[PDB]
């Protein structure tokens, strides 16, 4: 078929129940994830191309950088309580990877403040139970599909995009290529 479990996707042995429709995971740390993220806006391209009713979520993941990892997981927990994701994700990524001034806590606390969320509003989020919650959401989404590499996209807790598995020469066309897999997968 023009569509292969194994070439475009891979099918998870073992289906998770009651997933997100479109599961991403990510890391600050992540080189792809920086292209994925800046370069070829995926998130922004799947969306657009996803029927009527399916919602995207996309959470941090802590096995890269240490400490650090687990401070962003759960600032990326703080960014979706306070919705401000859009805000947040270009000077993070570019904070950890291109000008590498993001080393503590409270420098990803100070990419906020710059991006105008306020410091007691930060600081409350930051720690809350609500965000607390929020951190043990997105640990637990990563650890019913034993996740060890990221990026990762998940259809419906049991289909797993492949993007190895598809041409690269042209950034566009691997992109919709990518984000047409996510609507098959997703109409599957």
């Amino acid at each position: 078929a023009q569509y292969e479990d194994g070439k475009q996707y891979t099918t998870l042995e073992k289906p998770v129940a009651g997933a997100p429709q479109v599961l991403e995971f990510f890391s600050f740390f992540c080189p792809h994830c920086y292209q994925f993220e800046e370069v070829l806006h995926i998130s922004d391209n799947v969306k657009k191309k996803l029927p009527e009713g399916v919602k995207m979520t996309k959470y941090h993941v802590n096995f890269m950088g240490g400490d650090l990892g687990k401070d962003l997981t759960q600032a990326w927990a703080v960014a979706m309580a306070l919705g401000v994701e859009d805000k947040v994700t270009v000077p993070l990524f570019e904070g950890v990877q291109k000008t590498q001034t993001i080393r503590s806590a409270s420098d990803i606390r100070d990419v906020f403040i710059n991006a105008g969320i306020k410091g007691e509003e930060y600081d409350a989020a930051w720690n809350s139970f609500v965000v607390k919650s929020l951190v043990a959401q997105q640990e637990k989404a990563a650890a019913d599909v034993q996740l060890r590499g990221v990026p990762a996209m998940f259809v419906n807790g049991k289909y797993q995009l492949n993007p190895q598995g598809m041409d690269t020469s042209n950034m566009d066309v691997f992109v919709q290529q990518y984000a047409d897999t996510v609507k098959y997968l997703s109409e599957k």
